[PDB]
């Protein structure tokens, strides 16, 4: 599924990442503009070998497991492919967990690099939310 801004933003906020770890639905959707452009089955491979999955590219390195990252662990206790899901719900809880791992949204280097300390609310601009 490719999501609409303003749909991604609804269904966030229902999933309650709106203000999670003190993180506006701006970033969270910005993040996901950038990691994903919104495309749920997003996958990138990662020169260590590990893949990036679904609209915020959770990496099998630490997150979920896909079978062919050697070393990994799987913190959210998930298949990468329920990452790639129609419905965020497993991505949104994963992202839950990386967000609270100590870096907030750092995790996301897409985020540090092109959303951090922007006008994010942008991202949820015009939105009925
Ligand atoms: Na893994």
């Amino acid at each position: 599924k490719v999501f609409g801004r303003c749909e991604l933003a609804a269904a966030m906020k229902r999933h309650g990442l709106d203000n999670y770890r003190g993180y506006s639905l701006g970033n969270w959707v910005c993040a996901a503009k950038f990691e994903s452009n919104f495309n749920t089955q997003a996958t990138n491979r990662n020169t260590d070998g590990s893949t990036d999955y679904g609209i915020l590219q959770i990496n099998s390195r630490w997150w979920c497991n896909d079978g062919r990252t050697p070393g990994s662990r799987n913190l959210c206790n998930i298949p990468c492919s329920a990452l790639l899901s129609s419905d965020i719900t497993a991505s949104v809880n994963c992202a839950k967990k990386i967000v609270s791992d100590g870096n907030g949204m750092n995790a996301w280097v897409a985020w540090r690099n092109r959303c951090k300390g922007t006008d994010v609310q942008a991202w949820i601009r015009g939105c009925r939310l």
